[PDB]
């Protein structure tokens, strides 16, 4: 299990715009495309990500494209924040991958925001981070998903995605 099929899981593929939990604008493997409520606007970013006239559907190759990218933009992002890459040096590898996973879906800003928890983290007190970190709109907005990613980070294993 790596980074790439833990989000595939979580994420899943979806060829065609969708509105995502929140009601975003949203294609391929969890790529945010639009806060705006335009579909127009939503076709319009999309075109802009894959560089062609999508007419909103693109071939599982260009899902994947934009997935590496977000990817790599997610783990960029952790070791270019002044809160999170000394999270993240100081974790195991699969530990890293979940801290992977949050920023991924809620953004650097969300994630750096979780100041309690990240020291927790830090200090490697996984069970009360498990704890702290349920009290959050995140978890009671998706709570299978981070139910998942907070048992990765209490117990450093794979368990729950296997
Ligand atoms: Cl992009
Ligand atoms: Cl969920």
């Amino acid at each position: 299990m790596n980074i790439f099929e833990m989000l595939r899981i979580d994420e899943g593929l979806r060829l065609k715009i969708y509105k995502d939990t929140e009601g975003y604008y949203t294609i391929g493997i969890g790529h945010l495309l639009t806060k705006s409520p335009s579909l127009n606007a939503a076709k319009s970013e999309l075109d802009k990500a894959i560089g062609r006239n999508t007419n909103g559907v693109i071939t599982k190759d260009e899902a994947e494209k934009l997935f590496n990218q977000d990817v790599d933009a997610a783990v960029r992002g952790i070791l270019r924040n002044a809160k999170l890459k000394p999270v993240y040096d100081s974790l195991d590898a699969v530990r890293r991958a979940a801290l992977i996973n949050m920023v991924f879906q809620m953004g650097e800003t969300g994630v750096a925001g979780f100041t309690n928890s990240l020291r927790m983290l830090q200090q490697k007190r996984w069970d009360e981070a498990a704890v702290n970190l349920a009290k959050s709109r995140w978890y009671n907005q998706t709570p299978n998903r981070a139910k998942r990613v907070i048992t990765t980070l209490r117990t450093g294993t794979w368990d729950a995605y296997k």
